[PDB]
């Protein structure tokens, strides 16, 4: 029998105790956001951190857990929000649930079919990512969007489809937030 | 295939209420031969029947790799000197973990192995609880106001009260001039 556990969430930084730290810089994500030149620039600029993930997992098992913070920081490039790079479970048939925690922004989320769908988030905000979806989190306000996630611990991670076709949307500022398609996908 | 649809739901952070959830509500009648001190409990209900917990749940349909959620709002007090207390159960894929998020109040889930070995782990705002495969658990509120908290748990998972509403747990967690974690007598 493993043991059980507790662990300590602040719910102003986002830190769980005891957690495996993360760290995603714009280096970490070329060939993401549309605009490849602000994005150069960008990270020539300063390479900034994109968002920071505080995991505890399990070993890959049917029917057991694992949880995580993730901390999407501020920011655009060009005129696309600050995001993560999305992604199917390897067992697409995972589910997953989010719970958002602080700030504000939003989830994308596609099928293999190619439905796109756009669920906004805010605190106290919790999102149902039912099988097969492929999801991404969007920060849409200028401080940090700051949310828990529960998924299996078998679920596993399918970031190459993504990184190769991309999702159907894009999620940009034009005087407010726009839920566009996205050319190159 | 045809998917299920997305979505998001507000969690109220004060009172613990999930909107579009279904409603649950446990009363101490429904916890008949949960408690140690069975003359205080005949007592608490004649004189009120108080709510112990009330659950907002949204589950799917039982199915591997999917996931249900649910809040949990206990309520304080005691019956006897034993802390108001959720019935406590194991899953019925017994295999299956859980995640507790703790959100209001002040509180403890105690948890045993089918052999009785137990664990009692402190739970305030912000703690996450982790429940292994295998292991049978309960929530206590051991503070004055609600203890509120969010759980996570596979839609396959099920529920296996039948054991302890029968042997109940090898421990129990009463108040003597603080919280205390002792062998059930009747275990
Ligand atoms: O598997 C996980 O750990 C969770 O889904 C979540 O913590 C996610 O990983 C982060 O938000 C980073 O975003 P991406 O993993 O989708 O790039
Ligand atoms: O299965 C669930 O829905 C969760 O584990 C949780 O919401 C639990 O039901 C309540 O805390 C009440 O505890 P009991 O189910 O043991 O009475
Ligand atoms: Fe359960």
């Amino acid at each position: 029998y493993k043991e059980p556990f507790g662990v300590k969430l602040d719910f102003e930084t986002g830190i769980i105790e005891n957690a495996k730290k993360s760290v995603r810089r714009l280096s970490d994500m070329k060939g993401y956001f549309i605009d490849e030149e602000a994005w150069k620039k960008m990270v020539e600029e300063g390479d900034p951190v994109v968002y920071e993930v505080y995991a505890i997992e399990q070993e890959e098992k049917e029917g057991d857990l694992n949880f995580a913070t993730t901390v999407l920081y501020p920011g655009k490039v060009g005129n696309e929000f600050f995001m993560t790079k999305g992604h199917y479970h390897s067992k697409i048939d995972r589910a997953e649930v989010y719970f958002a925690l602080k700030g504000k922004g939003g989830m994308l989320l596609q099928t293999p079919e190619g439905e796109a769908r756009f669920i906004e988030m805010e605190p106290g905000t919790i999102v149902y990512v039912p099988p097969y979806w492929a999801h991404r989190t969007i920060n849409t306000g200028d401080k940090p969007f700051i949310f828990l996630a529960l998924y299996p611990a078998d679920a596993g991670h399918d970031y190459g489809t993504i990184a190769e076709k991309g999702f159907s949307k894009i999620v940009v500022e034009e005087n407010g937030k726009v839920v566009v398609k996205d050319n190159p996908k």
